[PDB]
């Protein structure tokens, strides 16, 4: 119960880091079930947009999905639009970046109407270690909205 909490996205997001391979190292279970396990995505800059090609295993079957990403308003604010096309159905939406160091990791959040929350953590490496791990932990302890106990970490074995 409750409406979506008011989110305070970052003020320093660097869109130039939005390229290359990002591994989805953690997420809430509902996200893993809906959008799949073993998730990774390749981001390819195309002018003002970035193209997103994503792999995951959904209900035991592998899929690639495709989407386009654009910043909404000032790119520094970390409010990002993605379209998301899989199995011939397109969806679209806006999510907010809760935390990033503009180098190793990004934490994304989406909330819809009661209300359901989804959080996912992306990294340039398959495993969150050192610097990135420490930043993520500190963020979680002060975070008004992410429940750290609910995160499930990925097993890329
Ligand atoms: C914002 C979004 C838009 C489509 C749908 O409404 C669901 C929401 C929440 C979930 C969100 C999609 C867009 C998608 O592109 C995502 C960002 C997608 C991911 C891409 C990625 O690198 O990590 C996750 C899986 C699902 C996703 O996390």
């Amino acid at each position: 119960d409750g409406a979506c909490p008011e989110v305070k996205p970052v003020d320093n997001f660097d869109w130039s880091q939005y390229h290359g391979k990002w591994w989805q190292v953690a997420a809430y279970p509902d996200h893993i079930t809906k959008y799949g396990k073993c998730g990774w995505a390749e981001y390819t800059p195309e002018g003002k947009s970035v193209k997103v090609s994503r792999y995951s295993v959904i209900h035991g079957k592998e899929y690639f999905s495709e989407g386009t990403a654009y910043p909404v308003g000032d790119s520094k604010i970390g409010k990002i639009y993605h379209s998301y096309t899989i199995g011939g159905v397109t969806q679209e939406g806006v999510f907010n970046v809760l935390s990033t160091d503009n180098k190793n990791y990004i934490i994304g959040y989406f909330c819809s109407y009661g209300h359901m929350d989804l959080v996912w953590v992306l990294s340039r490496s398959m495993v969150l270690t050192g610097e990135a791990k420490t930043a993520v932990e500190n963020y979680l302890i002060g975070s008004p909205v992410v429940d750290s106990q609910k995160l499930v970490y990925s097993d890329f074995s």
